[PDB]
């Protein structure tokens, strides 16, 4: 195994400017059980958060050390953290969640059956058998109780067996017997494997307290006692405070922490020097990536079973296509002005809808993305590829259904080849718009601040598309080459009306209008290549934005 | 005070089809303390919700009675329910939240100072003085700890002094001293005022257990013991179960609840018949409404001061206006085709933006709206008026800033009268679009499907705006009068270019074009009246949708 020793010296926290912690010092060796006790608001989820490395900035003072070294990402890979909040996927069951975690983080030198057995044994040990076939749920949908979600979160980190384990009040919400059994399991995990377990209990009983190895006492940002658990009562008796009647020691510790100045001075004069002196190949990556991508795809699809399946989308897009076809019923080839508006409207529709839809993806899952990123479940590239692969399963269906009706109701230029070319061009444009929407949604954390920005950006793209204005100023004409709607409209008009040499045949001012609204100054291959470039670049920018966010 | 006798008889709950509760009978008299004890997953919280009237449907059997009568809304007005989850406004402080509650619910016959004193005394009693000047926060922003949020939620209902008080594990997350103080406060509130208090503790100490009047024991959906707390040990000693060593009685109760069949049979044979036999002016409303509206407005603006105060919105709207003005730089009055498109684009912009920005208002606050509505803090009409009044403070600024630049960069028809008329028309149109967006967002409380539905509806409105198609089918002409963009565009063109008599001096095919795209078949007054009608109707439909949702 990998031993870990943990040290924190003169750690103080200042944010008004109030002090949350000050003058806390201590260590925990491997194979030692650490408790962080204190009254409510004394500071118990901030020391552990800083211990786990989840806190940064200039508000942190003192020195924190792991193996006489600074906190590193490789060290953080072996750290398990169980916080108070239960950030769980609502549409999965307990079995699926724990099996996914076990497949993801267990070593890749064992068969599937061994990992499944490990997950099942972990489920059975924690007493989760009864509700192992139920939806986890969340605050909105009806799922499991609050006492089982804590055990699920416990098993989320216990499945991997991290060398360093930090728990943030894991016994809150369970009865005496269940909490005692969980504490006994933690004690067996700490003593029987030489690991480093730090926990912050709040309401411990005498039986639970008796098996605790070391206890730290915090009183509103000040340390009061540290060392062996059995010596707390003796030390406080020697300092001048004695129980009037026999009672549980932890209650006395909390009462003393809840007079305070004398205890602080006595501790600072007695235990300060003793504590201050005692302290001094390549194919494997490919295989793992593909397996992880498969697992992520399965999880994403399982989540999307009850969300992505929406008959309303098809029943509305079909109605919109029928309305569009009826409005342009059998318009002939002669009126080029009437049929040029239909292509621009199609471009507006399929540049507005996917871009607006794609902005809701990353911010929706932001709540659990940080939680899964902090532990180090998988590299962000696998998640990005999983998302882009999952989206395309449903996204591409709508434009096909739209065109299948619109192209034949309006009776555009007959031919299978123009049909296929137009469909491919429209799908590429939709992909580019979705990529732009995803990038803009990833750039800004909130899902609603980015909504207005996306709306204004795509409306500016529509304005620059070239259909509205004709007398563009000479010095402000370059913006036409940036908008994604321009290339799609040019490709559609070039496909439908060729190069314009045919149009002048029937027509024999009109020639200038046809020349300016048909030929243009951009080629087909250039338009396709630039569309592909935009589709690559938007995903690249979204990946960079996702890389930027790290706590 | 108003006494309440609470009864539940043969309450069973069945949802796979797995039973959560079955054979639960009992009663609590005024001035009596009720406990719901049991292991994790025993269904105590479901029973607590059922007794509080928060559960409906055919899944509930048995009979529930209050004062020998069914649960009514007037009775629900006297009930204070606190659950495990803490639904609090993240951008408010403790003082502001509790003061708002005290002003909203305390009787309208006392001075402001008395209510403020009640709030301050409640704050001081619960030990919240130290952090009473901090932001409450949520999972995203840094606020108060999890141990103080529970006390805030407890005070949220303690400020009212309801006759019936139901608590769902209120002591989870606090130390021994804080838990003891809260339990003593609850005991004094129950015995000293003749109230009806039902709670479900999970990890009680002997001292806490000794002051509990009555205790009910649940074992995975089955009752095990009910009656006085002091007789809990004697009954199980008589039935044939005795602890080997002296220990806390609640631990023994949980162990027995955690063998089970014999206890169930003994309880069904012994204590069943005994319990079964024991079971058997006008101006005031106006004055209050305006004050409630004032408080709601203050809370809304306090919340929006940290979110709606975005300079990006103006910095982007002014940029879009500058781009629009540069695109149409000093276009003369001769080209009607180049100038009608600008008005249509303005209509598209100011229909798309507010409608899409008004779809997330209600779903965002849905999380707390149900919690506030269940208690009965205020009528829905006050909340609706508060929301519509708060929105207009910020919404109306954007169109004015847009027009101030666009109308004079393009140099439209000079004159203060056309400027004011078109500004009023644009403001009415943006209000109507915002109303439509609000109604659609209220109809479906999800922010995912509503966005797509609103986008498709607005795109259909744009298509039916009348700028794209010219050969409309005879049987496809009525829905022109349904879209709001049609009225907005007609008003804009009528204001800018008059009745068309003016255009024909220069006009002299073109005459038909001017007649069809200038005069139309709808009047100015009709357009304004129909716009006002739509503005009223959308808010009416939104109010109906908000009224519909009741758990
Ligand atoms: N719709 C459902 N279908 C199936 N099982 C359900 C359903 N809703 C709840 N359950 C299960 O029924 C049991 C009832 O739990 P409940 O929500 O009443 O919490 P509780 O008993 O108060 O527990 P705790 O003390 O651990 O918070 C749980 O095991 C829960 O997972
Ligand atoms: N940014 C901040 N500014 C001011 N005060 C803060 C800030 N963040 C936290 N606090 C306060 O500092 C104190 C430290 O609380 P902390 O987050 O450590 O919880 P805790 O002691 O583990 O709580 P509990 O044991 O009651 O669950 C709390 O009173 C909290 O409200
Ligand atoms: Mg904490
Ligand atoms: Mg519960």
């Amino acid at each position: 195994c990998f031993p870990i020793t943990l040290k924190f010296v003169d750690v103080c926290y200042r944010v008004e400017e109030r002090t949350i912690l000050s003058g806390v010092t201590g260590m925990i060796s491997p194979g030692e059980f650490m408790a962080v006790l204190g009254p409510s608001g004394s500071g118990k989820s901030t020391l552990l958060n800083a211990v786990a490395g989840r806190l940064h900035g200039s508000n942190l003072t003192g020195k924190i050390l792991i193996n006489d070294g600074k906190i590193t990402k490789q060290t953080l890979k072996r750290t398990g953290f169980v916080a108070q909040d239960d950030l769980l996927y609502p549409h999965l069951t307990v079995r699926e969640t724990l099996v996914f975690v076990a497949l993801l983080r267990l070593p890749r030198s064992l068969t599937r059956d061994v990992k499944l057995r490990a997950a099942e044994s972990v489920i059975s040990e924690l007493g989760l058998t009864k509700c192992e076939n139920t939806v986890v749920g969340n605050t909105f949908i009806r799922g499991i109780s609050g006492g089982e979600r804590k055990r699920v979160s416990i098993a989320h980190e216990l499945l991997i067996n991290p060398s360093l384990l930090v728990l943030d009040q894991p016994t809150s919400g369970l009865d005496a017997t269940a909490a005692l059994r969980l504490v006994q399991t933690l004690a067996g995990l700490a003593h029987g494997k030489g690991k480093t377990v730090v926990t912050s209990i709040h309401q411990p009983s005498s039986r639970v307290f008796q098996m605790f190895d070391t206890v730290l006492l915090l009183s509103e940002g000040k340390c009061l006692f540290v060392g062996k658990g059995r010596d707390a009562m003796a030390y406080f008796e020697s300092v001048g405070f004695s129980p009037a009647f026999p009672m549980n020691p932890a209650d006395f510790l909390l009462d003393l922490a809840n007079v305070r100045q004398t205890l602080v001075t006595a501790y600072d004069t007695l235990l300060a020097p003793q504590v201050k002196t005692c302290i001094e190949g390549i194919t494997t990556c490919i295989a793992t990536w593909f397996s992880q991508l498969c697992i992520l795809l399965h999880r994403l699809l399982k989540e999307r079973r009850h969300e992505s399946f929406d008959l309303l989308r098809i029943f509305q897009v079909v109605a919109a296509s029928i309305l569009c076809g009826l409005m342009w019923w059998h318009s002939d080839y002669r009126d080029v002005h009437d049929r040029l508006g239909l292509l621009f409207f199609i471009s507006i529709f399929w540049g507005v809808l996917p871009s607006f839809n794609a902005v809701f993806t990353f911010p929706q899952e932001r709540a659990i993305f940080t939680r899964e990123r902090a532990s180090g479940m998988y590299t962000l590239s696998s998640y990005f590829m999983a998302h882009v692969l999952g989206s395309l399963s449903m996204e591409l269906v709508l434009p096909a259904s739209f065109l299948t009706f619109t192209y034949w109701m309006v009776y555009l230029r007959p031919g299978i080849v123009p049909f296929l070319l137009t469909l491919s061009v429209l799908l590429l444009y939709v992909l580019a718009s979705q990529g732009l929407g995803l990038a803009l949604g990833a750039a800004i954390m909130d899902a609603k601040k980015a909504s207005t920005i996306v709306t204004v950006t795509m409306l500016a793209f529509v304005l620059t598309g070239g259909y509205y204005v004709n007398k563009v100023p000479s010095g402000m004409v370059w913006m036409k080459y940036v908008s994604t709607t321009f290339y799609c409209y040019r490709l559609l008009v070039a496909i439908q009306y060729g190069s314009g040499e045919e149009i002048l045949r029937m027509l024999g001012a009109g020639c200038r209008f046809v020349e300016e609204e048909v030929i243009g100054d951009v080629g087909m291959w250039t338009s396709v290549g630039v569309l592909f470039l935009m589709f690559f670049g938007y995903r690249v920018l979204a990946y960079l934005a996702l890389r930027r966010i790290k706590h």
